């Protein structure tokens, strides 16, 4: 079992696949392919997938028939798996977890990222529906930070998707289930091991959501995600995890910490062999503070379309930056953008 | 060997000490992450490290909940707060230096306001400040004046305790949350039944802290609590902010009856450059302020208190005034740390 | 230990102190004082604080690091006990139960308290902020009934404050955790013991509202304490125990049984060495009944400011009667008010 990891992890899979009938399969560059010559035996296949569990996950996954955990093997790496009855016979796949950084030229991301990176307090929020690259563009974020200053970085994720080594920074990266109880508890202790960046891996509670406001008070970078198309959206949703008692705090607090809101779509290129990601930035300057003071959430998609110059952008003005660079086509700016008679009246006019 | 550790931050005087795998043994001296020996620490010497602190109790809880925060005391060195937990399924522990020298009001060169208000027998004192402005610092200062200077008892609750102070003409019973309470809220319900004549909230971070802290002041003791703000106006508004609108009517009553003062600190740097001053805000609650509170017009609170020095109110630019007049501060640090460049101009050329 | 409770209750002693680094120390007349010439050990502090627990209470303490609970001594009295860590240490603060019950004319109370207390049935409320004297004036009421009059007085508190000798009526007090499970156990078996008169020690939830409304059905005289500013304020936290569909028969039934409400607050007195207690009196009058039956709690303020005949008095009527006596200042008058402009107004009519 241990070459089997070795072997994906020379070769560079992206997803091992282990179930009855078929061979121990790789996913290599998309591409599904056998291992070995022999497929596994239904014995074979619970005898390899029990074997990877402890005795409570083993009790976990005969109850529940289904278990998805994480494990570590020292010298190789950390994978995430999910196991899975199928057919009444067990499987399981498991995805490699990746440690090469992409950094933010590489994912061609806006400047304003990079003096978000190494600002010193405030809160960071990545919006994005599943999958949108938040977790993969916060991640090469993270190494610009890890590698432009010198700190202790605090990460709490569930799952971690992104290992980063050491760098300018110490990097203490903690996986929910595995080192520490729950997102809470870990968020409870972050404040006592000196931390100068924090980053929740998602906000899914209010308890979560109250920490993050602490950590900014406390002049610590806060980065977090969430699942918002756009900025407005986001600031909707976080406020409802508040009773309507609390939101006249919520909104002065908002106005005072809150540095940006960072919303990510993720668009086809021109040859349709990759996607390019649109970035739609909301800076805080002072207008949008009182805006976000009053909860005047409404009020800040026409003053982000005025504000070009200090670093904000629309999903249109960065479709549009996308679209005259040639990164994107005609039609495919219509159709991702958030008002398809402004971006083409912005296209029209220059 | 980790006592020797131990001596190097106190003799350095270290804020925080890193024990975790893959970087060398590092303090944060100044605020500055700084490696102490060459060689990293191994997982097994991280481990070893880790676990060799925690007695067999404290070892079964860090294996149980994967995470265990406790204190120490070093024969003749100190006592330090650590934070152990688990990060990449390895050990990490983040120690912080506890402080049992509690300097005097004169070392730190506060105005005398202070020590009326250190004396005071019931009220609200609030100490509002930006993150390090030396809130603490100075409120702890303050606490041994009081503990010095008359008979009974002080009742602490902070998240942490930054200084300890030994029992002097006052009981002082000092509880941190997580060690000796649960929570803020559960610690302040009890210290009335504990019968205390002063009590210390470390931070009003909710309504329900802020409503123990009012009732405190009613019942004839002495309350002091600290908060995030920059000025006592934005204190105010972010006081307020705790509660529904329908209950303002009640907090601007309350707070002009039982407030004592509201205390704002600044930190300017010295001429020479080798230390920061502490810049205080003083605001009186005299009749005329009081109403100003009834009233909710806590705009009209910056004018008032240019005109009632001889009370002993005073503002940042009147404070920053009578500081460059002494020599401790320069010409440039006053006009760029005021709260208006062109009042405190004004104000020197006069 | 039993010799350090015979001091105590000897020479009058408000509190015990009981904690490492000081001698036992008992507050007597708000000065705390050392009893022995020997501080206490962390040993013996340990060992004096378990000792009071139980089995039980000694598990509640070990994993909460706190514990409050009740004792009684027998041939000496009860206290009231408020354990807790400190220092990761153990600590507890002991209040002696008062027996010496004042009279209403020692707390200077209206004489309509006197008509209510002797009252056969009903429902009479005590409102007011956090000590302000709710408890005292409510046994002091209970001593005259108690004293006046034949029968059986069933008290269900949590803690018990006073203790009642057995006078003209029968008294029973009961304290939740130590005489009966809960609130709602108590005041359920209250029903078939025979009551002439139940007190209810604080309403927290609607079905000890809903015991408190049936016990007044039944001919009973109800009394119970709840934290709210005035009657207004008192009427809207009842209504709001309960759905909005049974809201109509609230309003009827409020209207029904109802006898009045005793809003409480303390102001200083001019020479600053006591407080004073300012009582606003609304009486269940037609008038006011019909304004609960229909809901209109707003047209309460302006009934009680015209139907001072009968007995009733708002805070600025019963603040303007104590500062014509000169019990209270001017400025006492004004701060204290509900309306600061209405009190200047009704002292400068006469």
């Amino acid at each position: 079992f241990e070459k089997l990891l070795r072997l994906m992890v020379e070769k560079g899979g992206s997803d091992l696949f282990i179930t009855a009938g078929v061979p121990p399969s790789m996913k290599v560059n998309g591409r599904v392919m056998p291992v070995t010559k022999t497929p596994l035996s239904p014995e074979q296949t619970r005898e390899t997938v029990l074997g990877v569990m402890n005795e409570q996950q083993r009790r976990d996954f005969a109850e529940n028939h289904e278990c998805n955990f994480a494990i570590s093997a020292r010298g190789i790496g950390r994978f995430r798996v999910s196991a899975f009855y199928q057919r009444n016979l067990v499987g399981m796949v498991l995805r490699r977890i990746e440690t090469n950084i992409p950094t933010l030229e590489e994912l061609k991301l806006p400047e304003i990222l990079k003096k978000l990176a190494l600002t010193k307090r405030g809160l960071v929020i990545f919006v994005g529906a599943t999958g949108t690259g938040k977790s993969t563009s916060l991640a090469a974020m993270i190494g610009y930070r890890n590698k432009n200053s010198t700190g202790h970085i605090i990460s709490i994720e569930d799952p971690i998707e992104y290992i980063h080594q050491h760098q300018g920074c110490i990097v203490t990266q903690r996986e929910v289930g595995l080192d520490t109880d729950s997102f809470e508890v870990a968020l409870k202790n972050t404040l006592r091991q000196a931390p100068d960046v924090i980053m929740i891996g998602e906000v899914r509670s209010r308890e979560t959501m109250d920490h993050a406001v602490a950590f900014a008070e406390t002049g610590h970078l806060c980065l977090a995600t969430l699942h918002a198309n756009n900025a407005n959206q986001a600031l909707e949703r976080i406020i409802h995890f508040f009773p309507a008692d609390r939101h006249g705090q919520v909104w002065m607090d908002l106005s005072l910490n809150l540095k940006a809101i960072v919303a990510q779509q993720l668009v086809p290129t021109p040859d349709g062999k990759g996607r390019r990601a649109v970035i739609e930035v909301l800076l805080n300057t002072p207008l949008a503070a009182d805006l976000i003071r009053k909860g005047e959430v409404h009020e800040l998609k026409p003053l982000m379309k005025r504000s070009t110059e200090q670093g904000m952008q629309t999903f249109d003005q960065a479709l549009y930056q996308l679209y005259t660079q040639g990164e994107i086509t005609y039609e495919d700016a219509l159709a991702h953008a958030d008002s398809a008679n402004d971006l083409r009246l912005m296209i029209k006019l220059g």
